[PDB]
């Protein structure tokens, strides 16, 4: 407001080489000046000038996990899978147990909501957020049936600045979908500015920086400044499930997921499925350097992709495929402070609409013009020693199925994703004894029915219409 502060500002940003951003500051009404003003800043633009000098001009062995390191769902003992299972529900009875949504996320979809409203299409058109919500209330409820107790998971739901605003419209038109608002909390990760070719700061309009949300890896620093994890240690909790909005099979807050980890006394724990294909736009979980880590699909070589096992000449020799489930010890949020700021930031060459410097005129560029940065949740692996880290294969046909794309597209999509749910539902019922005749496919089955496939006999022996939906 200040001409004393405006002239700081601007010396700061033209001694960094970025003063044009003041460019068309004659041409502002006083308001957009105070938002110009605010958001520059916001931003410390040699920090600016050191991202993108990294990013633009930057400056390894790689093995499978050691068995040390890994687990299967497919043939662990029977014995531990009762035990993980029943661990991980005594911990979601003793409140110990919450859960952080990763819904930060817009593209590949072409809807103009969230991707958690997002309506796949099932016979109850449920969303997402209310899919996963029911597995919440459907947890909370088994874990009571150990304790005679109310059990809580509080559902932390992390959004981005174009996402945030219609999340918390769609949570309270819905009531929370049941649950109780004062355990569901909304909180936002933050931005870095969009950064043309040559290294300047891209104007959205005259008076605003185009700005893009952090990446996932964001996650930790929103932690703090939202207040989120004050309100764990709050609440007590000592085990952390965070996982991404768009797996409409995602087992919230898994109990065998967690009674394995907290068992097993790691810092962090992540769930892979065997990968379908060497092309498939998933993060493979490796080790890098000796440490756990994972590469991006985004930043494989071909080569690495295509390494084939010894032995199995047909197989590959990473596919590992990252499904976006990680487990949290609390201690490990309590350290954020110490390694927030070593979080690496991805690099994607983009077409972000913006002002040119010279002329101002608001325009859609050709080809790719400029950079985004993203922080990835993963990155924390390397941080973590392999024996406090576990990584442990689950099921694709019952934990994976991601919306990605669009209606038609053929592959991650709606139509797989509500293919694969009620594949899942109809499977669950046969195995407890019903019957399921299709003329035409499977059956939705709600999660306040059955959380995993538990609860089902009431249906034994009966005929089940395909598709039908079974609600309480
Ligand atoms: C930073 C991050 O979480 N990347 C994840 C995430 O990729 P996306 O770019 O967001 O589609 O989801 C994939 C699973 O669908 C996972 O394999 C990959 O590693
Ligand atoms: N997760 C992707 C998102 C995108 O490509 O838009 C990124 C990789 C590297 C930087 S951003
Ligand atoms: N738990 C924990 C912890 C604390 C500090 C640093 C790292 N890498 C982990
Ligand atoms: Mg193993």
């Amino acid at each position: 407001p200040s001409a004393e502060e405006f002239q700081q500002l601007r010396k700061k940003y033209t001694d960094a080489g970025q003063g044009h951003v003041f460019a068309f500051v004659d041409e502002l009404q006083t308001g957009e000046r105070s938002q110009l003003f605010h958001q520059l800043s916001s931003f410390d633009p040699v920090r600016i000038n050191e991202l993108a000098d990294k990013a633009l001009n930057p400056p390894a062995s790689l093995e499978p996990l050691p068995d040390i390191a890994t687990a299967s769902i497919l043939d662990s003992d029977p014995k531990d899978l009762e035990q993980w299972y029943e661990e991980g529900l005594k911990l979601v009875a003793g409140n110990k147990v919450a859960v952080v949504l990763m819904a930060g996320g817009q593209t590949r979809l072409g809807s103009s909501a969230p991707k958690g409203c997002f309506d796949i299409g099932l016979p109850s058109h449920k969303s997402l957020f209310q899919i996963q919500a029911e597995r919440i209330a459907k947890l909370q409820l088994l874990a009571q049936r150990i304790s005679g107790k109310e059990a809580v998971i509080p559902w932390y739901v992390m959004t981005s600045g174009p996402t945030r605003k219609p999340t918390e419209e769609f949570f309270e038109q819905h009531k929370y979908f049941g649950l109780n608002k004062s355990d569901v909390i909304i909180f936002e990760q933050g931005v870095l500015p969009c950064i043309s070719n040559e290294g300047k700061i891209l104007m959205e309009s005259k008076f605003k920086v185009a700005v893009a949300p952090d990446g996932n890896g964001g996650i930790y620093q929103a932690l703090l400044t939202s207040g989120v994890r004050e309100d764990m240690r709050k609440r007590g909790i000592e085990h952390i499930h965070t996982y991404c909005v768009d797996n409409c099979l995602v087992k919230v807050a898994d109990p065998v997921f967690i009674g394995f980890a907290a068992s097993k006394q790691v810092d962090i724990a992540t769930k892979v499925v065997r990968k379908r294909n060497a092309t498939e736009s998933v993060g493979l979980i490796l080790q890098k350097n000796g440490k756990p880590d994972v590469v991006e699909y985004s930043e494989i070589d071909k080569e690495t992709a295509e390494a084939k096992d010894p032995k199995q000449p047909d197989v590959l020799k990473f596919r590992a495929a990252n499904i976006v489930n990680h487990y949290y010890s609390f201690k490990f949020f309590e350290s954020i402070e110490l390694w927030a700021h070593k979080l690496p930031h991805h690099v994607a060459r983009k077409k972000i609409p913006c002002i040119k410097e010279g002329t101002g005129e608001f325009f859609k560029p050709e080809k790719p013009n400029g950079i985004k940065l993203e922080q990835f949740v993963f990155d924390v692996f390397p941080m973590t020693p392999l024996e406090k880290f576990a990584c442990i294969e689950v099921r694709r046909e019952d934990e994976f199925s991601p919306l990605k794309n669009a209606r038609g597209t053929g592959e991650d999509d709606p139509d797989t994703s509500k293919r694969d749910i009620m594949s899942q539902g109809q499977r669950w019922i046969e195995k407890a004894g019903g019957i399921v005749i299709t003329e035409g496919v499977g059956v939705e089955v709600s999660p306040l029915i059955s959380y995993g496939g538990e609860g089902l006999e009431f249906l034994k022996g009966r005929e089940i219409k395909a598709p039908a939906f079974i609600e309480k």
